[PDB]
C-alpha cells in the first residue's frame, strides 16, 4: 500500500526535521495526487522507479537538503511558488508582513514596491488580491530576478515588474505610498546560520552587514527619502531586532512606529510612515 511506503521513510527523517509531512508532500508530488487522497487512500501503491526515486530523494533530505528544494516549489502561505536555491524559501512567518500590508492597502492600493522580492512571494500574494494597484519587485541576484519573473508568469499575474539593481539603485519613480520588504537580517556570526535548513540557503539571501541591521537601516533611510507621504514602509526582521529596528525608523522617519508580532514568538514586522 502507500502508507507502508511512507513509514519506510519516516523511520529515516526521524531526527533531521519533524518527519511525516516531509514524506507526504515528498511523495505527494510523485504519482502525487493530493494529500487528502493519500490520507483517504494511502491504500493504493506506486510504480517501482516511481518509488525508488523517492527512496533516493530521501538521503538528500536526510543529510538536510530542504524539502522545498527537492520539490522545487512552495505553497507560499497561499500560492504555488517555484523555487531555486538562489533566493529564500518563503517562510510563513511572513504573515505579519502580508497581513498588515493588506490591513493597510484598502486604505491605499496603487503603486507599491516589494524590496528584495526574491521570488515574488509578497509582491505576488499582494498583487493578486490587489490589481487595483501595481507591484514592483527587485533584486541584486539574477536568478531570483528570473525566479520571480517565472512564478509571476505561472499564476499569470498583472502589472508587476521585477528588476536587477541595488535596492533603490535603478529607482527614481518613488511615488509609492507603500514599500514592503523582507531583507537579509542575520548576523554574520550567528550560530543559527549553522542550524538545519539554513545551512543551505544563500549567504546573500541571509546576511546583513552591521549586526544584521545594515540593509534594514539602509532601506529605511534610503527608502523613506522617497517622499511617500503617509505611505508606509513595512519590514520583516528577526525576533531580536525589534527595538533596534524600532529605534532605527525613528532616528530616520516621521509617523508612529509599530512593532507587530508574527505568530508565536515575536515581533516580526515593524512599520511607520512619512
Ligand atoms: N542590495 C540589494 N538590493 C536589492 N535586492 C537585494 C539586495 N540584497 C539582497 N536583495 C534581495 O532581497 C532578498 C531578501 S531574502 C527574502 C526575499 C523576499 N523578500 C522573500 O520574503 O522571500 C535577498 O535574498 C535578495 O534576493
Amino acid at each position: 500500500e502507500y502508507q507502508h511506503w511512507l513509514r519506510e521513510a519516516i523511520s529515516q527523517l526521524q531526527a533531521s526535521e519533524s518527519p511525516r509531512r516531509d514524506a507526504e508532500i515528498l511523495l505527494e508530488h510523485v504519482t502525487g495526487r493530493g494529500r487528502t487522497f493519500i490520507l483517504a487512500f494511502g491504500e493504493t501503491q506506486l510504480t517501482d522507479e516511481q518509488c525508488q526515486q523517492l527512496d533516493a530523494l530521501l538521503t538528500r533530505r536526510r543529510d538536510g537538503e530542504p524539502i522545498a528544494h527537492l520539490t522545487g516549489v512552495r505553497e507560499f502561505w497561499s500560492l504555488p511558488l517555484f523555487v531555486s536555491p538562489a533566493t529564500l524559501i518563503p517562510r510563513p512567518d511572513t504573515e505579519c508582513l502580508v497581513e498588515q500590508a493588506l490591513a493597510r492597502l484598502p486604505e491605499q492600493p496603487c503603486r507599491i514596491l516589494d524590496l528584495g522580492t526574491g521570488t515574488g512571494a509578497i509582491a505576488l500574494a499582494l498583487a493578486s488580491e490587489r490589481p487595483d494597484c501595481e507591484i514592483i519587485a527587485v533584486d541584486r541576484m539574477p536568478d531570483a530576478v528570473s525566479l520571480a519573473q517565472r512564478n509571476a508568469q505561472h499564476l499569470a499575474i498583472k502589472n508587476i515588474h521585477i528588476l536587477q539593481s541595488d535596492w533603490f539603485s535603478a529607482l527614481a519613480g518613488q511615488q509609492f505610498a507603500m514599500i514592503v520588504s523582507n531583507p537579509p537580517y542575520i548576523d554574520e556570526q550567528d550560530p543559527h546560520l549553522q542550524q538545519g535548513d539554513v545551512r543551505f540557503e544563500p549567504l546573500t539571501a541571509l546576511v546583513a552587514a552591521d549586526s544584521g541591521m545594515a540593509d534594514i537601516v539602509h532601506i529605511i533611510e534610503q527608502s523613506r527619502n522617497a517622499l511617500v507621504s503617509g505611505g508606509f514602509l513595512l519590514l520583516e526582521h528577526g525576533w531580536q531586532q525589534g527595538e533596534a529596528v524600532r529605534q532605527a525608523f525613528i532616528l530616520a522617519g516621521y509617523h508612529d512606529v509599530e512593532t507587530c508580532r508574527d505568530y508565536g514568538d515575536n515581533e516580526r514586522v515593524t512599520l511607520g510612515r512619512y
